[PDB]
């Protein structure tokens, strides 16, 4: 068995930092993991690979001729802890559908046998500001059974979590895509943990971990590493280890209950976020 | 003549707050303005209308039968300062292309004569996290000649500005869509103004205004108003008046020079943003 997990959330919320650090912690534990980057920014694997980024399947297929001319062994790259990494890529801005590369990439990985029995986890790192095209494909086509949404007390981030939840509900009649939890990536605001707990309860899920804001992240990323590798003794490293443990142990996978904008605004008002 | 302007930027960066306040300031000056919401969040006009939000063209067309059964006089709503407001709407998450409603809305407004000679400005408030489908249509189809990108010292916000700039370049062979400036919506970080000035210079544009972070925004929005209407004497009101004046006076409209990720990272390093 392997658990197929997707990390969604609005742009800049911390998807790639959280995913790569969570996955590093999983590898530290002895799990075999593959990360599939599904965001056109295409830097979802650089902290595992110690790299600027990673050349994308779309780029490599164009240089090879067709995606069929690509070999999996040429595409997947292994970094920290043996974690395997691939990037989908996507068309340039203003050219065709921004998510088109996700479809190409996931189909290529499936056809070429990338989902080997020995894997314990696959994590897709997916752009979540729109839920359509290739960005909806992991949900629509039943590729990621466990969705974890990174958010924060920011209204836009909670709105994005609600939108992603609506996409999960839309496809609940087939497949088995479920909401696994919210991950609060802290903005250092008061009662933010309570706010995301309350949001999760309304959606029917849980807040699986509160990730503190910690500058060690920036120092590790300047050096192209996860915090796990950069400073295994850092407090923030233990935070990512706690998140990884709870993901491993998680058994709550639900069809969520999306909320109204009135309910979102009520949450914000309640927890005094809108704080000096 | 009327100037057609579009405000782009990543989600949550301040597009709708900046646009509605800038437009309120323009109306305060005696300009006639229409705001066209091109973001599925569909709350781009609520501060002008004193409202929860506004029912969208997609919603209204569905209740009427077809978009042809809609009357412009039933769709456009006027609020503060006589500013006219409309929302595109869009499909629900996981259903079809998130930008499809923008195309329907802009074509409807054009066909039904919404662009009356008496208008001085039209502002489109456009989702900018992907540059495709209906979200690219104001650039691709030459609807907004002046693009202003709201950003901040956040790497994701500068990345979005660069992506939008690439879309402008892609369509520069026809039409007249140009980059008019960057608007820095402050995150209260050190040297942020200098950083966005430097980014603008690299792109070939300017930073037309630095908008401070000010809690008066939240207090005005709780009451469904712009700061301009809520507290005309607020310092932040004068900030939006300064932004509006500079937009009125702006004559620099360029085909931008998108930069590499290396250059973006260099900017971040230079201005010590990555600050305690
Ligand atoms: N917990 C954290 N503490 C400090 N900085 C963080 C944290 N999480 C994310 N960041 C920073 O926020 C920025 C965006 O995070 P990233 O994971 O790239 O977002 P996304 O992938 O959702 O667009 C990065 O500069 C990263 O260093
Ligand atoms: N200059 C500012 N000072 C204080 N709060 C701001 C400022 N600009 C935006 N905000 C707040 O940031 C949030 C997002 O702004 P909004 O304009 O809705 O973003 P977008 O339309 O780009 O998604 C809102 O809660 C708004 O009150
Ligand atoms: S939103 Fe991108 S192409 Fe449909
Ligand atoms: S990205 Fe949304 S449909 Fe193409
Ligand atoms: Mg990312
Ligand atoms: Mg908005």
């Amino acid at each position: 068995a392997m658990r197929q997990c997707a990390i969604y959330g609005k742009g800049g919320i911390g998807k790639s930092t959280t995913t790569q650090n969570l996955v590093a912690a999983l590898a530290e534990m002895g799990k075999k993991v593959m990360i599939v980057g599904c965001d056109p920014k295409a830097d979802s694997t650089r902290l595992i690979l110690h790299s600027k980024a990673q050349n994308t399947i779309m780029e490599m297929a164009a240089e090879a001729g067709t995606v069929e001319d690509l070999e999996l062994e040429d595409v997947l790259k292994a970094g920290y802890g043996g974690v395997k990494c691939v990037e989908s890529g996507g068309p340039e801005p203003g050219v065709g559908c921004a998510g088109r590369g996700v479809i190409t990439a996931i189909n290529f990985l499936e056809e070429e046998g990338a989902y080997e029995d020995d894997l314990d986890f696959v994590f897709y790192d997916v752009l979540g500001d729109v839920v359509c095209g290739g960005f909806a494909m992991p949900i629509r086509e039943n590729k990621a059974q466990e969705i974890y949404i990174v958010c924060s007390g920011e209204m836009m981030a909670m709105y994005a979590a609600n939108n992603i939840s609506k996409g999960i509900v839309k496809y609940a009649n087939s497949g088995s895509v479920r909401l696994g939890g919210l991950i609060c990536n802290s903005r250092n605001t008061d009662r933010e943990d309570e706010l995301i707990i309350a949001l999760a309860n309304k959606l029917g899920t849980q807040m699986i971990h509160f990730v503190p804001r910690d500058n060690v992240v920036q120092r590790a990323e300047i050096r192209r590493m996860t915090v796990i590798e950069y400073d295994p003794k850092a407090k923030q490293a233990d935070e990512y280890r706690a998140l990884a443990r709870k993901v491993v142990d998680n058994k709550l996978l639900v069809i969520p209950n999306p909320i109204t904008m009135d309910e979102l605004e009520e949450l914000l008002m309640e927890f005094g976020i809108m704080v000096e």
